[PDB]
């Protein structure tokens, strides 16, 4: 058929384009409701409560040693620096390419993000750029398991033991994802979870866990969460404030819901894994079209899917990768796929890191007097991963997709079948 | 009938002690279901609606709805240019958050000591703490009483410093007929589930007449973004920020409540003062007091006792306090404390370890021991004082403070035994 672009109709129906992420079942109400109505509504309440409930679950799950629920992901990471005494006068390499939540975390502890440039295929922090970016001042990594893919564990762990470095994994977008079998956020010192709305297993909200092996890193973390004060289920308060602390308290209502969607996790996943390994073996066949993979001894979450183009594949070499991207991106879109962008620069082009004024008067750069690159500078990798990449997010997450993803690829073929076209776009 | 505490019948029966707060009804659990089903869970949506409904009850320029009353703070002074080497004056009475909140923005806290019966920070002692570094202050309405705003403001205009009102407290309370929050630069307050205008959860409003510093806390909340509806997220960040959002069901519960505030607070306020008049009546009791030319919201109901009125001169003021609490938590009056300690006390502002190697202390040389006096206030205060929490907040508690009101007149018909325990 024609492209829609062009007046044909649209691979997609409107009427099937639609995704509800979260996916709220009778359960999810149930939980909140119950939430509601068993008047222990903080982090805080005296015995059992949905926080605690849900530490236990998530801990039993993924066989973790100890969980530490918190108001927010970027709360899991600053905590987890706190916690491995992290802080003024520290460097924290981190990827070049990730959520902004990632370099901002060592900014919390008043420490100074390093980026490294990342992988072309995986996405993730290449070691081969984080051992050249060790300075005298570095205490810890930041490894993202970005889009859900592991990141290289054996070189990360080995770069960080090598160095005295602490690794803290930021498994926010992998959910469920294993190394070498092991779940992703138990092999690091500590590793972070975001349970926010758009994530793979969801809160109604804001919401994150803090995973640890170490009892006394996890003892850290619930003081930080809750103005530095222990707080123990039927041990007697002292309402000390041992040490710096925040309001970084979950909500019990948002936790109940998040045990609710834990108890369905694996059988979504069961239709995620099958629904986009479908999707991706499609456009797999596409020449100058690389779908995104799991690295070796790893498993994808599949949380953002992001594809590179090869302008040579339409006869565009020596044109911006750009021009190809938005052409592509024009055409989807008119096919009814919502084909976006995740990150429109490196996190080293944010204002935030290159004026490098933080809290006031270039702190926590000002300790030490580090620098940084300047905006355009460096990381050519992640630069030219942004120059000719598309991303899907969202609508792949639902366990009924699988004929929505279908629509996609018929949509993707059809682009492909008219690559003058696509040439044209590209070229005007 | 005898004291509860040597086996006589309580004042308080057991199977009337309980009250629920926050008071959820169906209107509430509707709210937050909707709220579920309408599948705009972070922030025509719940959070923005909360903001505008708060702003036009007490008649602010703009409110921005955050995470909790900490990140109100907290942001407050980011947006108000207070940061490394700034100090920041709060009082030495207050929920640690008030302390915490000037280290959260890398800037020193300096407490002032209080009114020995406002227990706000004393103006006269707010002067004396000021130095070259004083850059704000943090006048915390304690309890739900509006904290002295005239002096405060005149000190801040007169130093140049800037006024960041911690109302935490106090939603409702008035200064000189002004809802408080809007008589600083800008005002924090917290939907922490205790409190008299609660969510189900956590959650803060920064409210001020000022659109750049609204705009700058708005920007803060959401990692430095501007996030307007119906445009696609670029991810470009504008400055430092944080995830400081506000829940859209905490929001949606929020509104739900104020539906009823109004009847809430004339129950309270009517409550309180009936309960208030019969405790004024026993020698040596101090009730908690609105200062001239304002309106408390009792969010918390603190009580001094005197020494003297049982002829324990000489004992400790400690030694009734406890005595006191043991006979009226028999009675079953759940009396408390409300702070064991001056903030000034708090380990992690003796150790000034902070972020680490003494930040934020290290950029104004604090690192040695806290300069200016000692707050005499303050512990005289934690020294011969009990508190009232939650129980007077439920607008159907009138019959439970009637029975406090028993108990607190049956432990004062028997001073011979209260002077013993002492
Ligand atoms: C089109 C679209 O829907 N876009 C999303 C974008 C969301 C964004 O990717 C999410 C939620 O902010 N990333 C959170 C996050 C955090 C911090 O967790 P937090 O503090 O709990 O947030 C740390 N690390 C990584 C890798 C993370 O991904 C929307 O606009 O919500
Ligand atoms: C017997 C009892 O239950 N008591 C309570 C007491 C709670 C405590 O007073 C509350 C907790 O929310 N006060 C919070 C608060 C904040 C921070 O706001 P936040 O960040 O939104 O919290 C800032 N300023 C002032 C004056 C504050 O009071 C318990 O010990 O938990």
């Amino acid at each position: 058929s024609k492209l829609a672009a062009f007046g044909g109709p649209p691979a997609v129906p409107r009427d099937r384009r639609h995704v509800e992420w979260p996916l709220v079942e009778d359960e999810d109400r149930k939980a909140v409701i119950d939430a509601l109505d068993g008047a222990r509504l903080v982090s805080n309440s005296d015995g059992e409560n949905p926080v605690s409930t849900l530490e236990e679950q998530w801990a039993g799950r993924f066989g973790f040693g100890h969980c530490v629920a918190v108001s927010t992901g970027t709360a899991a990471l600053s905590l987890a620096l706190a916690a491995l005494g992290v802080g003024p006068g520290d460097e924290v390499i981190v990827p070049a390419l990730s959520f902004i939540a990632t370099g901002l975390a060592p900014v919390h502890q008043m420490a100074v993000p390093v980026f490294a440039d990342v992988d072309p295929v995986t996405f993730n922090l290449d070691p081969d750029d984080v051992e050249r970016r060790i300075t005298g001042r570095t205490a810890a990594i930041i490894p993202v398991h970005l889009h859900g893919a592991p990141a290289d564990m054996d070189r990360i762990t080995a770069i960080a033991r090598r160095h005295g470095l602490a690794v803290i994994e930021d498994a926010a977008q992998a959910p469920g994802a294993t190394h070498r079998g092991r779940p992703v956020g138990g092999i690091g010192d500590a590793g972070a979870f975001s349970l926010q709305a758009t994530k793979n297993i969801p809160t109604c909200g804001e919401g994150g866990l803090l995973v640890t092996g170490n009892a006394e890193l996890a003892e850290s973390v619930r003081r930080g969460r809750q103005f530095g004060e222990v707080i123990e289920s039927g041990r007697e308060r002292d309402y000390v404030s041992y040490g710096l602390g925040w309001n970084h308290k979950m909500n019990a209502l948002q936790a109940a819901f998040t045990s609710a969607q834990l108890t369905r996790f694996d059988d979504y996943e069961s239709a995620r894994q099958r629904n986009v390994a479908a999707f991706l073996a499609r456009l797999a066949e596409l020449p100058g079209l690389r779908v995104p993979t799991a690295a070796p001894d790893t498993t994808h979450a599949w949380h953002i899917l992001r594809f590179r183009f090869d302008p040579a594949a339409f006869g565009l070499d020596g044109v911006r990768p750009q021009a190809l991207r938005s052409a592509l991106r024009r055409l989807l879109r008119a096919e009814g796929v919502p084909m976006s962008q995740y990150q429109l620069m490196p996190l080293p082009d944010q204002k935030v890191f290159v004026d490098r004024v933080g809290f006031g008067g270039g702190y926590p750069w000002t300790v030490t007097g580090a620098t940084g690159p300047a905006a355009g500078e460096d990381h050519p990798v992640a630069r030219a991963v942004i120059a000719d990449s598309l991303t899907l997010q969202k609508r792949h997450l639902h366990p009924e997709s699988g004929e929505l993803l279908h629509l996609y690829a018929d949509a993707f073929e059809k682009v492909w079948a008219n690559p003058d076209m696509v040439a044209t776009l590209a070229g005007a």
